[PDB]
């Protein structure tokens, strides 16, 4: 536990977060990325945190999930935070606002945070341009073990879900490493319930479709991010489709729209999705029902309440090849990622894995 660790977890975070409404606090940490004002990464990645999949290395397994970064504006300054892989968006089609302030809530008491921020995005046009600024720069760190995922997401007034979809792979698709369609966010009319069996299935059909008329240096893979709060037959089909059409992975799980029990926060009672600790079981047991219906030939990026070692250790045991965080970066700061890190590899050794790769799943086998 370093000084920078300390000194951001118990100084530096409580204090902005004394001053700053989380919106605020959000516009100010990216601005700071983008900028490059971070404290020293002294955590160098180890070979133990290697993984080869989706066609790709990543030089360690700790990502920055969607949603902070929503426009592209500090991408570089996230891999000098020491992730892994970076994944930007959502973006939607057009340029669209989201919902009227407030719109993010933080629940303190249990290392939580709600929002309902509505797909507020610059659009694919501004995103586009501002990636092909730095196209060639990506082409170089995706070479080195850090790729770069675009998260695609549909307009408010969009009348044809698919065809926002298909747009955000044509314009976007050439400049990622991976796509991620986005059919999952408790704040839009309508989206969360896109898995309709055979409408998923269409959906996804027209979004590979597309995928593959890309040349083939600009072919992504695409994932499918889900929702903590399916039921059964739902997950079923998820994983019927995704098999059915070669759908390249799954990333598990956005927010929930549930409230469990013992939720402390005052603001706990505010419309919108609950990430961070009340969230990570939940997300941990998605991973793992997934993984299972997919025989564990489908990789998984988990997400959901990681803030050490131990949590981003037990998705991947559950199942995931990956994982990610956002919300422990709200409390913590950037050394949160250098401290999962260091942390995973001692687990890792303890419990006698040679690395990440061999303890993928590695609870379906005891
Ligand atoms: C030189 C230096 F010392 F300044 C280096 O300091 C840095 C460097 C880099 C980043 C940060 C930084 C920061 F300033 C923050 F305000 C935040 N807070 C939030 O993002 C936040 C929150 O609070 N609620 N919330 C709810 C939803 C979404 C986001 C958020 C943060 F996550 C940060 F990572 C600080
Ligand atoms: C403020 C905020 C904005 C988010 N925006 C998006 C988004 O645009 N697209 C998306 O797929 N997930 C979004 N998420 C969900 C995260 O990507 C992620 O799936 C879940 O919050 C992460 O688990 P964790 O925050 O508990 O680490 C957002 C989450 C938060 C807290
Ligand atoms: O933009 C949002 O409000 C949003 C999107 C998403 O996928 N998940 C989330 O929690 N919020």
């Amino acid at each position: 536990a370093t000084g920078d660790e300390r000194f951001y977890a118990e100084h530096l975070m409580p204090t902005l977060q004394g001053l700053l409404d989380p919106e605020s606090a959000h516009r100010l940490a990216v601005r700071f990325t983008s900028l490059g004002l971070l404290p020293r990464a002294r955590f160098q990645d180890s070979d133990m945190l290697e993984v080869r999949v989706l066609g790709h290395k990543f030089r360690n397994p700790v990502g920055i999930a969607a949603g902070f970064d929503k426009h592209g504006e500090a991408v570089d300054g996230l891999y000098k935070m020491g992730f892994g892989f970076v994944e930007i968006g959502s973006v939607t089609p057009k340029p669209q606002e989201g919902n009227p302030r407030p719109r993010v809530f933080r629940l303190p008491e249990d290392q939580a945070v709600i929002n309902r921020y509505g797909f507020n995005s610059h659009g694919l046009s501004v995103v586009e341009h501002r990636l092909r600024a730095r196209q060639q720069k990506q082409a170089k760190l995706t070479e080195d073990g850090l790729p770069l995922g675009v998260n695609l997401g549909k307009n408010k007034t969009s009348v044809d879900a698919a065809e926002d979809y298909a747009e955000g792979v044509r314009v976007l698709g050439p400049l990622a490493d991976y796509l991620v369609v986005n059919v999952s966010s408790p704040n839009t009319a309508g989206l969360r319930s896109l898995q309709g069996k055979a409408e998923l299935r269409r959906l996804l059909t027209k979004v590979l479709q597309e995928r593959d008329g890309l040349r083939r240096v600009h072919r992504p893979a695409v994932l499918v991010k889900i929702a903590p709060d399916l039921t059964s037959q739902d997950k079923e089909d998820i994983a019927s489709v995704v098999k059915e059409l070669g759908i390249d992975g799954l990333i598990v799980t956005n927010t929930t729209v549930s409230r469990p029990a013992g939720l402390q926060g005052a603001l706990r009672s505010e419309t919108g999705g609950l990430s961070g600790k009340p969230l990570r079981d939940l997300s941990t047991q998605t991973i793992r029902e997934m993984y299972a219906l997919t025989q564990g030939r489908v990789p998984i990026i988990g997400v959901g309440g990681v803030s050490s070692g131990q949590d981003a250790l037990e998705k991947i045991r559950a199942g995931a090849s990956l994982v990610q965080l956002y919300t422990a970066l709200t409390f913590w700061g950037p050394p949160v990622v250098g401290k999962v890190k260091r942390e995973l590899e001692a687990l890792l050794k303890e419990q006698g894995f040679g690395g990440v790769t061999d303890a993928i799943g590695a609870d379906h086998r005891r």
